[PDB]
RNA sequence: GCGGAUUUAGCUCAGUUGGGAGAGCGCCAGACUGAAGAUCUGGAGGUCCUGUGUUCGAUCCACAGAAUUCGCACCA
RNA sequence: GCGGAUUUAGCUCAGUUGGGAGAGCGCCAGACUGAAGAUCUGGAGGUCCUGUGUUCGAUCCACAGAAUUCGCACCA
């Protein structure tokens, strides 16, 4: 669609100017006074700073500089004394080091103590690491912040921008760091099509080479990944987007696109066409951060699969939902039905001592051998994924992560075919199976 | 119960004497008489000449030495000319070398060419070494004959006596070997006990050993395995009995056990609580030997169980009849239904080219990355392994065999359920599901 | 008939994740030697038995066939 | 919290068919030496991290736990 006229009138959704921008001066002007009023050594970072946030996603990130000769405790009574007197409601959050969260004049800020260190190699942990992240990137990065947030919107589009575990996606600063690299969102789509599993991009040096695991070499601290949170699955899902984008642009790469809205009766039909077994496991959501939960909602899933797997129900794929109240763990099965019969190994027909035990056992029906090996038929105490899953959720809650499985272990349901279509698991059924529009 | 004395009251079952020993002696006698009438060379050999057969398999093998100073051809002429003459109705068998096949007085005679080659390691094939096995087991079995006929008695009635590939079990030569080598029924079943897949037996040096396989060394050409057609499951079979019997001797073991004889009513009870698909294969049956049906029934069964292992219904066990009429080749799965629906395997990402080509065929939902490689979900063309056999059988018949192939090629049906327990397949049904009395 | 095993470099053979065609020996070269050899380096060297099919992709999966090899035995 | 990787002989590590507990090094010995070393032979050497469970059978499968290790990050 011409591909620079898209790029232009992809800005009116991305760039901020929906009048907030005043407000982040009115709330930073406000912020800088008090600030100024109990004399301590502060620095604006983040997305704000750099004037490179999201529209809508107004955020003033403050990093309370603390002298060089202090300790851990006594930078704490600081921050809290700050944040509370220029803050107008907060929390507490205590990350590995604690920080006050907080609100001016609707605007989500955050007040965290820091370190006036100036020079790395001399750090602690992630939070002393951000300023040097935002000295870096100032001045370098001014006039190219519009490509930065082309990119971001890109990835938001696709649903594959944050940090968080819930994407596992391209962080923020990241972005800015490629940007940088290449010189605009395109050249950084241009390379993105030749990039591995294995490309390394070192910024520092201006260089790409072939590594051991998809590595982007803080120019701070070389020993840091950024892209540590970009998993396998998204970064291809990425370079193909950019593969895409190339050889047929549209602006529908930039566009959030909405859910499929689909009836009961339109689902109902694709199962049936499918001859699937798809059912869900229901449980109340244990009240827990999302980068823990998701995390535990992956394993729980992994391990159900793996579940099917040995019982040869033989699963597609596994999807995951967290609602405000329940989650949900889908699966569809090429099996609905298994024989309530099995072989059961037996020994090596030498062993008299063992092959005796093995036959002692009272069955049905009599065992026999097969290439000098016994075996022999034996009952299933379940006929259905649903009845094995049951039956492995019941008995096996434990290993499903920590409070995902005690969830469980105290409540769960099997959903099945229409009573599930009615649940809030819609959107995803049809991501697990690939629907089509 | 008391164990020497059921083994006199199995004697009563075993030993011929149904007064056709006379009748031995009677077409012995005009078999003498006939032949020397002709001036031939000639040898009364097999289970006959050693007083070894058993109670109703009368059988007088006459092999005919001829001069070590002719051909195969003028060997030829010979053979005719005799068999016709002595025997009462013929007809010609040609194996390697030929031979006349005949009737005298209701027992089954076998008049067969041979060479007065007095000494081994100058042979040429199978036939040639029978007078030497004669040879070195006359004498040396005198008065042991009793103790043979209760190895063979006991092998029979548990469908294990033969060489034939219908049987694949022991060989009536072998078995006298063995009482040879130990000393009577019983010393033999006492060490059989502690066989191995890897023990040899060569009688020649009176030794045992650890080798490759199981071997019993021809003490006439020590490169011959006698065991030979001895399956690997039988010898097993038979070991398993031998310690079977020492621990709770019966004459159960001797008495050769009858059909289950079920009704419809009761195998369709088994197969629901099974939970099983049950099927067969039905065909006409090709006229040709036993030797080489079986063989060939075996290699197609076979394969439609690897078929349906890679389809993955998951069989359990797989069984073969062959009546006067039709053969069957019988299926137990633990599938009964599968989905439409599977997983096909997809290029990995990086391979531009071919992730093209993967996407570029039409399907009616999208693909998809998993572990850095695209997957499809496309559809089967059958649900059922009736379904699945058939396409299999209708595609793949050439595999199955030369004749049976063909046979199948030509002409095939598959039976399901009540349909099939009509057909004359109820005791091998029971004999795969492994069915109590 | 019949069945099993085998078929990848000149020789002898590995090769299982369906995506890299390999090792040892032989041959050529380099290093080393006074020489040659022995050792270390390296290089060249291919109809993965043939055909067709399955697959995005084939030494690998399927079918047909070929060749080598061992045995099976019918006979009864 | 949160996740992954790892845990087998004194050290460093193989170990995939669920049935044999292994290699290299180290140590002792034999052979060889004038000696010792170097090489070849061999031997000893084990809580397969623990517990419980599955199985005829447990390094291997399941659950709980431990320890080592790397990273995840919330924060928003």
């Amino acid at each position: 669609m011409k591909v620079e006229e898209i790029l232009e009138k992809a800005l009116e959704l991305v760039i901020p100017d929906e009048e907030e921008v005043r407000k982040g001066r009115e709330a930073e002007e406000e912020l800088r006074r008090r600030l100024d009023e109990l004399g301590v050594e502060y620095v604006f970072v983040g997305s704000y700073a750099r004037n490179t946030w999201l529209k809508g996603s107004l955020e003033i990130d403050v990093f309370l500089l603390f002298p060089e000769e202090f300790s851990k405790e006594e930078l704490r009574e600081r921050g809290l004394e700050i944040g509370k007197a220029v803050l107008d409601s907060y929390e507490i959050r205590y990350a590995e080091h604690p920080y006050v969260h907080g609100v001016v004049k609707g605007v989500e800020v955050d007040v965290v103590p820091c370190y006036k260190l100036k020079e790395p190699k001399n750090i602690k942990s992630a939070v002393d690491r951000t300023p040097f992240h935002h000295k870096w990137l100032e001045g370098r990065i001014k006039g190219k912040e519009n490509e930065v947030r082309l990119l971001k919107g890109f990835l938001k589009a696709n649903g594959i921008y944050g940090a968080e575990y819930k994407v596992r996606g391209f962080s923020g600063y990241l972005c800015e760091l490629l940007i940088v690299f290449y010189g605009s969102f395109l050249e950084t789509v241009k390379n993105a099509r030749r990039w591995t599993r294995r490309t390394v991009i070192d910024v520092a040096k201006g260089e790409v080479r072939k590594g051991e695991e998809f590595f982007v070499v803080d120019p701070v601290d070389e020993k840091r990944n950024v892209a540590a949170n970009l998993s396998l699955d998204n970064l291809a899902r990425f370079v193909h987007l950019c593969r895409e984008f190339m050889e047929a642009p549209s602006l529908g790469f930039f566009k959030p696109k909405h859910p499929l809205e689909i009836e009961p009766e339109r689902l109902r039909k694709i199962v049936e066409e499918r001859g699937t077994a798809v059912f869900a496991v229901k449980f109340r959501k244990p009240d827990i951060v999302d980068d823990n939960l998701y995390p535990q909602l992956e394993r729980a899933s992994r391990k159900i699969f793996e579940f099917l797997e040995r019982e040869n129900f033989m699963p597609l794929r596994s999807a995951f939902k967290a609602s405000e109240e329940f989650c949900y763990l889908l699966f569809e099965c090429q099996i609905k039905e298994i024989s309530r019969v099995f072989r059961r190994m037996g020994p090596q027909f030498e062993d008299e001592r063992n092959v005796k035990k093995f036959l002692s056992r009272n069955r049905a029906f009599r065992p026999f051998i097969e290439n000098g090996r016994w075996w022999a038929f034996e009952m299933r105490k379940f006929t259905t994924p649903e009845e094995g899953v049951r039956s492995y959720a019941s008995t096996h809650w434990h290993t499903l992560g920590k409070n995902v499985g005690e969830s469980i272990r105290e409540y769960f349901e099997i959903i099945s075919g229409e009573k599930l279509f009615k649940e809030p698991v819609t959107a995803e059924l049809c991501e697990m199976m690939g629907v089509k529009d």
